[PDB]
DNA sequence: ACTTACGGAAGG
DNA sequence: CCTTCCGTAAGT
């Protein structure tokens, strides 16, 4: 029996309807509807009422489906063709953002949506408050029908912030030449002026200001390099190879997009036109090519021990137009930096260096020429709800932004495993509801006498909630053991209320956004933009920062009403198209982030060959923890885990101890790529103890399927449901898959092989083949993954200690962020206060 | 403590 | 029509 949530009363008045068991009380044309005091702007006008500037009025639209709209009025011009003329920035009510129905009717937001009309088309007047946080938001944990606003609405990305406080001055109008002005790539500084053409020593695109000399991505399609590129089984022995029809390899790489195309500005020039004049619309920018190391004549298998940020000088050059950069890039010779190069790629973000140049012709390394040569903010204090074993906080710890000086985790194992890699915060095992309570009145000090935090004390609160009820592999989400799990997301919602903490950070699985047709996500919005937050929502793939896995998380933000909502992450590593499907669809309406890379990016993506690699052959049913490197790290991935420090030893390379079945099932596996049970040959074997396996039996036809092309049977049941002693044991083939395999897509990636080429499926607490993520066994070896080349998986460094038995690891390993995407995130938070301490200084 | 049998909505 | 993927009761 889960204990009930406690919430503040805010929290609870919100969230009474849905969780009602599970929480205890604690444009278009429009309609001409008159007369006055180049363009003559005067303050007040007689629409049979006062109307002045900077008060609100309504303006009536003629579909029914919108009931009216509501304006700011901004200026008041005469026009002599045109009329009475004056500037309306528009209002976005409650019931038409993402909040949906949630939000209540008076809620108005100011949106970039704003027009010329005339004094016709005014309804009536209309009082709007602005209703501001107060001077003591920090410090307002738990506690006439006029239109009032709060929050700036941005449509595209489903973003809320602040109001932004900077003669016809309208805030949208502004907005929006900026953004104009913004798009179009401009040009300076002329250097000389050719027959033919003009150079320019600088140029300015989207804010970045480009210049001879600087490093530029460009499109996989830009240019390219002058180096050229490139059975019926038996039915008896398989009798489950028909299977294999859908021909889509389960986790391949072969179809992810190559990374961006590197390049150095030689010069810009822009082509005369015939007036003899520039022409300052298309800009034409010659760059000298840099070959990664899986350009060059070697292949792939090149770029498996190279560093990830490393390129060849070439002296090929090409010519593109300026508006194909898809950013700046610091391409520095390696040598002529001071610092090793080491430091150097982690001194900032966007950073590739070359050592070695390269010739085509001859496919041979060279010295590069001569001219290729080209000769404090003090960290959030950080409680953490629903930890685990921390990896949110080792990655917020590894970005420098957080110092998480509390948790909450009730789990002995996750909290020693807390407790071990943290040794200097303290770590409460309870409940999360009783600690709230608890804290509600002035305890500071619990039954272990252990200090809660005050209000005040907080300023970076970051969690998840258990997903269990949230995803897909949930069959039983209408039990009240998922509807507990799911209450927790109200409980997490009541401590960021009563601490009211200046960022908050809410990562769950990516169904979040879609359980019972994103209701909850919609509810927690409402919440948070009810406490007076910015709250922002979007979903991250977890192997485009880093890991070698695909998890899609969904990440909710928010930051207090002085700070500003941090933007998501821009993707680093390239990952396969059909894994990157970060739109969100919440009542037909579909949202995308921030982000603009959606197909390449600067870095390559990692592959299991790079995660697992070098750890040393182990067998089945493994138990010993401090074993010995065989060798030194073989690829980036690795050599960054592992750090420079000289350690010899490796734990927690343990592997479940499978039967004597399942062993023998994972020896038949082939090793090919896109192996699952499908392929599982149907012969007797001997186990390794001494047992028979028997074989499979059909003994019932299969009406959807047919026969085989030899007579044979496939049913396996009386379900086309189960008559006793249906079932059959002890056999290669597993009952269950054929059993019910026809409506669970034939159950691929069961029983099935990584390859070295692909990339881990969404971890899960427990590397069971039989589960419904079952793509678990080692690409060579006939063992399930370790609990090594799990964390692996999840980036955790290899200096991460964990705690418990072997499957208190894989359920530590499985539930937890990985450390990339935290440190991306903790990068950009790291960005926002930088902005806002660059802010208060000047 | 361990093993197995597997619903159904969303997005392309 | 195919693919996703912080797993859970039920049995043993
Ligand atoms: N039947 C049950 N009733 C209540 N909790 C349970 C439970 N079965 C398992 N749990 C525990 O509930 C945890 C998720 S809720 C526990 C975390 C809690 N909110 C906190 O303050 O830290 C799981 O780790 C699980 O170990
Ligand atoms: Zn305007
Ligand atoms: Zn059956």
């Amino acid at each position: 029996g889960p204990t009930k949530a406690t919430t503040t009363k805010l929290v609870y008045q919100i969230f009474d309807t849905f969780f009602a068991e599970q929480i205890e009380k604690d444009q278009g044309k429009k309609k001409k509807q008159i007369s006055w005091v180049k363009s003559y702007y005067k303050k007040v006008c007689i629409d049979a009422e006062t109307l002045e500037v900077g008060d609100c009025v309504s303006v009536i639209p003629d579909d029914s489906s919108k009931p009216l709209y509501l304006a700011r009025v901004t200026a008041l011009w005469e026009d002599s063709s045109n009329g009475q003329m004056f500037h309306a920035h528009w209002f976005c009510a409650g019931t038409d953002t993402v909040l949906g129905a949630t939000s209540d009717p008076l809620e108005l937001f100011l949106v970039d949506e704003c027009e010329d009309m005339q004094l016709s088309y005014i309804h009536s007047k209309v009082k709007v408050i602005y209703k501001a946080p107060s001077e003591n938001w920090a410090m307002e944990g738990g506690m006439g029908k006029t239109y009032f606003y709060q929050l700036w609405y941005d449509q595209d990305y489903a973003r809320f912030e602040s109001p932004p406080k900077t003669f016809k001055f309208c805030v949208s109008c502004a907005r929006l030449a900026e953004m104009r002005q913004k798009e179009i790539p401009r040009v300076l500084e002329q250097l000389e002026d050719l027959d033919s053409r003009v150079l320019y020593y600088s140029a300015t695109k989207n804010g970045i200001l480009y210049r001879v000399g600087d490093g530029v991505y460009l499109p996989p399609e830009a240019f390219t390099f002058n180096i050229k590129l490139s059975e019926p089984v038996d039915e008896d022995l398989y009798p489950e190879h028909y299977r294999k029809y859908s021909d889509y390899i389960k986790g391949s790489n072969l179809d992810a997009p190559e990374p961006y195309r590197i390049g150095r500005i030689k010069e810009i020039f822009c082509p005369k036109k015939s007036n003899g004049r520039p022409n300052e619309t298309d800009i034409k920018i010659r760059v000298n090519k840099f070959y990664r190391p899986e350009n060059t004549h070697k292949s792939t298998p090149a770029s498996y021990h190279a560093d990830i940020n490393l390129l060849y000088w070439s002296d090929e050059e090409a010519v593109v137009d300026f508006k194909a950069v898809q950013g700046r890039c610091t391409v520095e010779y390696g040598e002529d930096l001071p610092e090793c190069v080491q430091v150097y790629s982690m001194g900032g973000p966007n950073r590739f260096y070359f050592l070695e140049a390269y010739n085509a012709k001859s496919k041979s390394f060279e010295d590069p020429p001569n001219h290729a040569r080209s000769p404090k903010l003090p960290k959030l204090r950080t409680l953490d709800v629903f930890s685990g074993c921390g990896g949110l906080s080792e990655g917020f710890h590894q970005a420098g932004i957080s110092d998480t000086l509390w948790a909450i985790e009730m789990w002995d194992p996750a909290a020693q495993a807390f407790r071990l890699n943290n040794p200097g915060s303290t770590v409460f095992t309870e409940d999360c509801n009783i600690l709230l309570k608890l804290v509600m009145a002035g305890e500071t000090t619990n039954s272990r006498g252990q200090r809660l935090p005050q209000k005040g004390d907080v300023e970076m609160l970051c969690g998840g909630p258990p997903c269990q009820g949230f995803s897909g592999m949930n069959r039983f989400n209408s039990r009240t053991y998922s509807k507990f799990k799911n209450s927790l997301v109200v409980s997490f919602l009541s401590y960021c209320d009563y601490y009211r903490p200046r960022f908050f950070l809410l990562e769950n699985v990516r169904n979040f956004v879609s359980f019972k047709r994103s209701m909850v996500l919609k509810l927690t919005l409402r919440c948070l933009v009810r406490m007076g937050y910015q709250c922002t929502f979007g979903v991250l793939q977890a192997g485009q920062y880093g890991v070698a896995q695909t998890r899609r998380r969904a990440i909710i933000l928010a930051a207090a009403p002085g700070e500003k909502l941090p933007l998501f992450p821009e993707p680093l590593h390239v990952f396969a198209p059909r894994a990157c499907q970060l739109s969100v669809v919440v009542d037909d309406k579909k949202f995308v982030s921030n982000i603009t890379r959606l197909s390449s990016g600067p870095f390559r993506t990692i592959t299991v060959r790079d995660t697992m690699s070098d750890l040393p052959e182990v067998r089945n049913g493994a138990s010993a923890l401090e074993i010995s490197y065989n060798g030194e790290p073989q690829s980036w991935f690795q050599r960054q885990l592992r750090g420079a420090q000289y350690q010899p030893i490796l734990r927690d390379h343990i592997c479940k101890d499978m039967s004597a079945l399942v062993a023998a099932r994972m020896r038949h596996i082939p090793l090919a790529p896109g192996s699952d049970w499908r392929d599982l040959p149907n012969i007797e074997v001997r186990l390794s103890d001494g047992t028979m396996a028997r074989k499979l039996r059909y003994t019932h036809h299969d009406r959807k399927n047919g026969r085989s092309s030899s007579g044979a049977l496939r049913g396996v049941c009386s379900c086309v449901a189960c008559d006793p002693a249906a079932r059959q044991f002890n056999t290669l083939i597993p009952w269950c898959l054929p059993h019910t395999g026809n409506r669970h897509n034939h159950w691929a990636g069961l029983y099935g092989r990584l390859e070295w080429d692909g990339f881990f499926s969404t971890t899960v607490t427990n590397p069971e083949p039989m589960g419904k993520q079952g793509r678990v066994l080692h690409p060579e070896q006939h063992r399930v993954v370790s609990v090594r080349e799990c964390a692996r998986s999840q980036g955790f460094p290899d200096t991460y200690r964990l705690f418990g038995n072997i499957l208190d690891k894989h359920r530590q390993v499985g539930n937890a962020v990985p450390p990339p995407l935290a440190k991306a995130i903790g990068l950009e938070i790291k960005l926002c206060m930088l902005a806002k301490a660059r802010e208060s200084a000047s």
